[PDB]
């Protein structure tokens, strides 16, 4: 009898709780397994469509969600009244989708908020007003899935980070990395140096230092799948960067769908997650599709990076 | 997006229900998948022990059960107060276990009752008093799993019978036979004719008639796994019998763990399920391990069988 | 590192052999796995068609076969000259196919013969003449697959019987039952007693004796899948019967596709396999689709059965 | 009926051939599947040991190999006389093994030579003399496996490159990428820029040019698994580099076990594969563990790289 994700979730709630969160996590597990099946058999943008359809179908039928936000879509979806729960969920169903052809890691990301007290959502207008009142610091849960040689699911509910691995023989996520802690330092950096010429001078200096300083040798790793690179960062330590550049002034990653959920996971594991001006989680949501640069990882590595920006 | 068992259960409950039954059925699905894994790899009893351990671990951690009864054990188990639900569940974790060596069907069976109103169970004594007040007609749910070349799960909640099949690629039970209806007649009988000499004379006459009547030709099938034989009976029609014998005066099958759950499924599919004196479901529970003979299946086939007894 | 079926076959041939048999067994393993995949996902006669297609496609491309005979087809198939080997293979791609709906055992069966020396086959006429010269005693290999909760492959090449189990994690058959020996006696019988009224009197007497004798209690098991019932018989012991009955004027099982391959397996495991007049393997093949009754299993159980037939003379 | 790797191999040999190569490829397929099983369940250097054991056991029992060379071992292994074939096989059983912990791509690589005519090998001394007479241009076959979200097997026998994917439902490699052709140009480069300060000046200039030239924008990808990075390079195009270090010692792959097999694949797909002085495949083998830098990929990308080296 191994410890399943479902068991872990049930145990970690107060005795005789409402159970909305359990149903939500059932729906997410199912979605992840359906996406994994499709990825395994790829050889024999279609994957994007399927992944989106799956997440929406299972989440809407869970009875747990009020509002759904998929990164691929322009508007939020409001659940129908009869099966309307109290969670707002924003997800990237399949990050790094081009990578499938070369058999490299891809991933899914989600962040979960709760309806503020004395608030209802009967339309997209209501939902738009509600998200403007929220911040990453109000997020009750976040997680991601990594589809590689194993399928991992990493999750937080505000009390640290736990990693699960899909046992394909029983179709259940099993606990394999309890209490993930990102090391305070580690000499690995992860960025696309192809964009060097577009970067801000302070960040060029930081990267040049990593390569040319006399004291500490650094290794570079850039898979080109944000989930894969962050997952490695969490377990090994290091830094992952999507810096500001001249062709993408507001940054690369979407706040709601990618950067804020990942920031919550990284902070809960003991790392740092910053944007252009402090913590990602402290930024206001003005826009459903707003963006930010990111500097994530081991807390002393992010401090060294910010020291070049400062001054 | 296929229809999962979990989705079916959630949809079939009132909007915003308590959700105890969903958690129970999650625990049962997980147990069935764990048992299937072990059966698939047999060779490369022990299976009885593992199967019992699995059912108990997942059911007790579901938060849905007050009291657990395993066929293999002398006493019922009371769930601890912090995670105590309102279902009484009696299960046979692995019927036909010897059959594994020859790669023939095996199965699991369960029946679920609810705490009567104004009743509590804080001990085995309480639980013993409670089951004496219950009958099969008070049973809220029943089901079985068949472990063969496919893994099937057949289930009722009082509104007919539905069959699911395990999709090993996603580890979910998928709906495959909605609204199972047992034919009113079919010329198949299922009994161990090796025990011929120990049977009551009326049942010898019935069996002799099936073989020697001039009007209707009958086929015999006896797998020797009760779940496998009942599963065939449900889908094809026919009759399944464990008649009274001179060496086993009170019958072979245990009422709570096997006969009553199977009787509820057979009745809900439109068949008949009788013992020595009428419906199995109408018998009083006096004893935890009490037994009964059974005559199950197509309603006209069971009527013909009872006509020999009545003469 | 577990012992695969392929490894077992390679090891059991003379050093630096031709290797036709290895390629044949690869093709059969592949066919079995493809059929298993389809059976596992049934629900979510189509199975018959797929199974037949699979066996033919993989066997013909193996380069090992001269002639193919599928139970479902009226004629044999001759491999094209460029990829023509020296094995004649007769197979039942999917026995008990109706059973799939109720999730009971199904199976595949095959028997392999070799071209007699100084013989060629360039047509169906040639192939028809060749099979008339052969008997079950000339069969070089036989096996079956059982598709249940596990997938088993049981095989003989004339030196006993070995059982393999499919490891779904690596897609290989692994050795699990080396040197299968059927017990000399065991009180289990397997027959469809629904057909009682159509049986010969001596066989009714035999069945009545199993039920009513004062000395030995017998259990009845009849799955209704020949491969499943035979597989149980091999491992537990007992008897399996498809006796002669008034409806069937020559018996139920086809000699080439089912009865002779199963007979070779049962004999190689230490049992007996008889028809209406002695060993199944000693019967002449007059007809591609000829049939026979069968009495298979533990040697003392088959002797008791034949004793009832002998006393009725 | 899909086209299996085994079928493809049999069809691609002359009618009624000896069949040694088929048995060899069976043994390799089995080894790859065994390694995949172990990788899938990681979590739930041990992998290195298991992988080595698997390759050796299955290859030695194939009857197809005369001599075995594993990258991990100091000496070659001679097959015992009774089961001695005519292939010399040099393999890296598991490249990138550390990566398993972070769920990133790993791989296996092999290259196959044939006994020269009128030559025998009854000892390690004989085998040592034989390899000194060979070059990469005499190699009869090469391939690799990539263990990611799918399991790929890419193979050449001197007539182009074909890619297969493992169907986990039937345990067979299925043809999915026939006739792989690497594009003549593509703006992707793959190197570890953490080693910048140890590189030769010409290669620093080349890398600086890729980042800062006014004409062509380049993307960087470095998974940190040689097989993963080469696999992407083959399918998408680009360049993969393990440059020579200024110290002339570091920045080298092993010729026999990694560089020459990968060079044969890249050339057969229409790319270029060069070392310090021309084609990898034209280098003489002076010893078993000899090394070389590599510049592999799209033919115009490798030409641009060599132009910086030339002046």
């Amino acid at each position: 009898t191994p410890t399943t994700l479902t068991q872990y979730i049930i145990k970690s709630q107060p005795p005789h709780s409402r159970g909305d969160f359990t149903l939500l996590m059932m729906a997410i597990q199912t979605s992840v397994k359906v996406i994994e099946k499709n990825i395994r058999r790829a050889g024999m943008a279609k994957l994007d469509v399927i992944s989106n359809i799956a997440f929406k179908a299972y989440l809407l039928s869970s009875t747990s969600v009020c509002v759904l936000g998929s990164e691929e879509e322009e508007q939020m979806i409001i659940a129908e009244s009869g099966r309307r729960g109290d969670y707002l969920i924003f997800f990237d169903p399949l990050d790094g989708s081009s990578n499938i052809d070369a058999n490299v890691s891809v991933g899914s990301i989600w962040g979960v908020w709760r309806l503020p007290k004395d608030t209802t959502i009967n339309s997209v207008e209501d939902a738009n007003a509600v998200i403007r009142m929220l911040k990453g610091t109000d997020m009750v849960s976040a997680g991601y899935a990594v589809y590689g040689s194993a399928t991992n699911l990493v999750l937080t509910s505000g009390h640290g980070v736990d990693g699960f691995t899909l046992d394909p023989n029983i179709g259940e996520f099993i606990l394999t990395h309890p209490h993930i802690s990102i090391p305070k330092k580690r000499s690995i950096y992860s960025v696309n140096e192809g964009n060097y010429g577009k970067w801000e001078p302070w960040f060029k200096e930081y990267i040049d230092y990593l390569k040319m300083n006399k004291t500490t040798r650094y290794s570079a790793r850039y898979i080109g799948s944000m989930v894969g690179d962050i997952h490695r960062t969490l377990l090994y330590g290091g830094i992952f960067c999507y810096p500001k550049d001249a062709n993408q002034v507001e940054g690369k990653l979407r706040l709601l769908y990618e950067a804020a959920p990942m920031a919550m996971i990284v902070e809960q594991a003991g790392g740092k997650a910053v944007g252009s001006n402090g913590r990602i989680l402290e930024q206001s949501i003005t826009r459903l599709h707003q963006r930010t640069p990111v500097y994530f990882g081991s807390r002393q590595e992010v401090d060294l990076c910010m020291a070049f920006r400062d001054r």
